[PDB]
């Protein structure tokens, strides 16, 4: 019983029944003229003062939520590449705030690296707040794709001609490599954005994952989590269950 742990107890809990949007940020491989752009082909470090600070955040939040009881044999590219991600992620998020006027204090977030069986990484973001309501759903996760697609151009690691750098950022938009959760629906129907509860679904769902300490990663496995309070950033796996455990 950490204050660690009672902290972030306590602060999802007055949370949690807030109302906030869910995402996932992703992407996938694409082939362009025979040129491999794979899941971990992003690994330019860009050297926007913001981002390298994020970046170092996303490098803290490792380095404190790493389990030393335990070994852990996680590929450097594959955390190098979390790290890079993390970072712009949040970027996307902050550009979005601002084109609204919102002051980051006054919005919840919560973020969660993953690696799926099927699909590999990705990223959880839950995020709202009283500026926030159901129906500019669709907006965000637009505005959102836009400035995700952006950036995974600018961080690509691998040569791409100008042409080829377009139709990158294309596939990214076209193909919705963020998405946003919606009511189950018909393809022909329209679809509804759906709102989740923000400390529910974090205490009940995304704190019950499993560490990824391997190459390859666990399938199902978390990465790295933060949140808008840092209250989650540093917590070992055992402690998170412990929150999960307590919230209840
Ligand atoms: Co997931």
């Amino acid at each position: 019983y950490s204050d660690e742990v009672l902290g972030a107890t306590n602060w999802l809990k007055e949370k949690s029944n807030q109302e906030v949007f869910s995402f996932v940020f992703k992407n996938e491989n694409v082939q362009l003229n025979g040129k491999d752009i794979g899941w971990n082909s992003y690994k330019k470090e860009l050297q926007e003062d913001e981002l390298k600070s994020l970046q170092r955040g996303a490098e803290t939040t490792w380095d404190q939520s790493e389990d030393m009881e335990w070994e852990t044999t996680v590929d450097e590219m594959t955390k190098k590449q979390v790290f890079i991600f993390d970072s712009l992620v949040k970027k996307c998020l902050f550009e979005v705030l601002n084109t609204k006027n919102i002051f980051p204090g006054d919005v919840n977030w919560f973020v969660q690296h993953e690696w799926g069986k099927d699909q590999g990484w990705h990223c959880h973001v839950l995020i709202g707040g009283k500026d926030f309501s159901q129906a500019q759903g669709k907006w965000w996760r637009r505005q959102l794709n836009v400035y995700w697609s952006r950036w995974l151009v600018t961080a690509c690691n691998v040569q791409l001609t100008p042409a080829e750098r377009i139709k990158l950022r294309e596939i990214a938009e076209d193909n919705e490599w963020v998405t946003l959760l919606t009511y189950k629906h018909k393809q022909t129907k329209k679809d509804y954005t759906k709102c989740v509860l923000f400390g529910n679904m974090i205490a009940y769902y995304f704190l019950t994952k499993k560490k990824i300490s391997t190459s390859p990663p666990r399938d199902g496995g978390y990465f790295l989590s933060s949140d808008s309070g840092w209250k989650t950033n540093f917590l070992k796996e055992g402690e998170r269950h412990l929150v999960s455990k307590l919230y209840t």
